[PDB]
């Protein structure tokens, strides 16, 4: 159902690490304005592990009552910890959130079963829509492909945000799944592809500074008609690339900044994009024709 | 200054989960008779992931008072938001903790500068002796000994704990560092021979069950007895990757209630040991002459 261009938007913040409301508003209505198909409020790139339980909500909420039910808010609850992840998923659900997306446990490295468990245990509890998200280079887990069928087999898990960039293995997954659940990709680099292939959208970084553009991208990726795919694609491929010349979501918060929609904050352990990337980062803004 | 065979102790579980008292308390008294020199509480080995804040200092707490002072005890305080590490970090430092081991941020995947002003800031809010842990495996992120040695410099990180089990770049580290801060090693297989060439200690898992073996392994390699670290390490070498057949704590604490010493208990994500990996290691213990 969720299709297009999900941006997994950033949690805009203040020079001493406050988040930054107005900033945050205005993005949302920007997005739904450039055509922004969804949004995830406090995912990877939102700072979700330095932001509060309280900032948790407090943005889900702000999200929510800026899109005012306009496009679909998908609510990042996440978390290493099962009971820890049914709290923020029903505090995601009382909102007013449209799904939620969960993150493997990360650092804890659980079994597959117990990767099998974890996610049950969470969709029994909370009725919600479910989207994993696997991404083994951050968690140190790895959901594998069979383990993300067994769960599809249950109601509340609706999709899976496969952020490998590994096509073959992507396309593996679509396949066996025979659309039990949606697949979106983690991967702006190679999701024109993985949509291509059947994916339900991107859950994109890029999408943070080029919504129209990405949009349009996954539009005509998931209308499969290959050449518009590549041909938009490779207007804004530079960009999938210098938006991890650091740990995201490091870059694109600074690309944001010298797009001028927010200020420079960024909570510890995360520090702001190294002076050294500045000017290739501007360029390819320029480039890209984003400023 | 701590040296020699400091456990992770694991944190007993009652079989709904909670926190069991009664048997943390006798393996404290067990580990202090049996030759354990330090405790680490609440570290990767005793779920610091899935206790909550207040679980997290009662644990701390129970494990210091039972001790009584006759050995020190370190705490888990470690965090991937700045932050939240210098909250858990402080309230050890008021429950009366020895020193503090903090795993580099996990998931978030701070810089390297990220990592040293993380811990810059640690050090400096709170006034307690530092202990960082690298373990690239489950965060994501890797410590540079660069970063480490740099690190040292700061009055109050007094120590690293290194699981890299990479030995030549341990002893690369131990050459640098020329006594500016301790390390330890977070890899048991290596364990005996990192101590061989410098280390102060291990900060085992394989202690939780042959405590006294180990206690007897890391003083004979502080006292750099080559063969005897060798002849000694050979007794439980095998156990050092049975304990591992699945994500530590997970074959640990099987064997400690195998041991007839703690329940079942354990925390989703993690799940109890797989039956296939069951009699492997009851025999691997047998054969050890634990049981
Ligand atoms: N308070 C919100 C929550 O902690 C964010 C999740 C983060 N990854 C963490 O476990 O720290
Ligand atoms: N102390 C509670 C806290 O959520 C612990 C979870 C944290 N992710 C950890 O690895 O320690």
């Amino acid at each position: 159902t969720i299709q297009g261009s999900i941006v997994a938007i950033v949690t805009p913040m203040l020079k001493d690490g406050g988040v930054d409301w107005k900033s945050l508003e205005k993005l949302v209505e920007w997005h739904i304005e450039q055509g922004t198909n969804s949004i995830v409020a406090v995912g990877t790139t939102g700072e979700a592990s330095t932001l509060s339980m309280e900032e948790h909500t407090q943005v889900i909420k702000e999200i929510i009552r800026v899109a005012n039910k306009r496009i679909p808010i998908i609510a990042g609850t996440g978390a290493n910890s099962t009971r820890e992840a049914i709290e923020l998923t029903k505090a995601a659900k009382d909102l007013g959130a449209d799904a939620a997306l969960l993150v493997t446990p990360y650092y804890n490295k659980p079994t597959q079963e117990g990767l099998y468990q974890h996610y049950k245990a969470i969709a029994e509890a909370v009725e919600l829509p479910l989207i994993l998200y696997n991404v083994p280079g951050r968690t140190g887990v790895d959901l594998s492909n069979d383990t993300a069928v067994r769960l599809a087999e249950i109601p509340n898990i609706v999709g899976i945000k496969d952020a490998t960039g590994d096509v073959p293995r992507g396309k593996a997954l679509i396949d066996a799944l025979n659309g039990k659940m949606a697949v979106y990709s983690g991967d702006d680099e190679t999701a024109w592809e993985l949509m291509l292939l059947g994916a339900d959208g991107n859950i994109s970084v890029t999408a943070n500074i080029a919504p129209k553009a990405m949009s349009e991208v996954c539009a005509v990726a998931i209308a499969k008609d290959e050449q518009q795919a590549k041909t938009l694609n490779n207007k804004i491929a530079n960009l999938h690339n210098i938006l991890f010349c650091e740990s995201n979501p490091i870059p694109v918060k600074w690309a944001l900044h010298e797009m001028g929609l927010i200020d420079t904050g960024i909570r510890l352990p995360l520090t702001p994009l190294a002076e050294q990337y500045r000017e290739p980062l501007r360029n390819a803004l320029k480039d890209a024709g984003i400023i």
